């Protein structure tokens, strides 16, 4: 039914399969980079957290991001650029209740979750070197074939 756990590690992801990582912490849960023009990293918000500017190690550098979580749900934002010089953007937003994010490689794009749960979608970034894109983990995760990406939907909807 599942495969894993496999344990925090970096490496380059197959196609077709998403990593399910099962958050508990709250700093930067996930993170990956080709080195050319994807840069993602996804970041924990813990729940009833008024605005306020926290540090995070983004690729080996800190930075300071504004963040905000009035719900009582915890809070994952996608940072993003595609440009090794320019600044991370809040792209996407996941808000959950399973703390459980996912990162896909597939049609030459990268897919992640995004939306509140029990309701979430995905969503992509373009990219021009899907391949090269090496991911690092900071949580235990799964490994789960697109071909059940309707399983994986719904565990980070409702949990494993």
């Amino acid at each position: 039914v599942l495969d894993g756990p496999y344990q925090p590690v970096a490496f380059k992801p197959p196609n077709d399969y998403w990593i399910l990582v099962n958050s508990n912490s709250n700093g930067v849960v996930l993170e990956g980079t080709n080195n050319t023009d994807v840069w993602v990293a996804i970041i924990s918000i813990e729940p009833n957290v008024n605005s306020e500017s926290r540090q995070y190690s983004l690729f080996g550098v800190n930075k300071q991001i504004t963040v905000v979580n009035t719900s009582n749900k915890w809070k994952f934002m996608e940072m993003f650029r595609n440009n090794s010089n320019a600044e991370f953007q809040h792209k996407r937003t996941l808000t959950s209740s399973t703390k459980l994010v996912g990162i896909l490689k597939h049609g030459g794009r990268l897919w992640t979750y995004h939306g509140e749960t029990p309701n979430a979608t995905t969503d992509y970034s373009t990219t021009s070197n899907l391949n090269e894109i090496s991911v690092t983990t900071y949580a235990e995760f799964y490994i789960i074939p697109r071909s059940q990406e309707s399983k994986c939907t719904e565990y980070i909807n409702t949990g494993l």
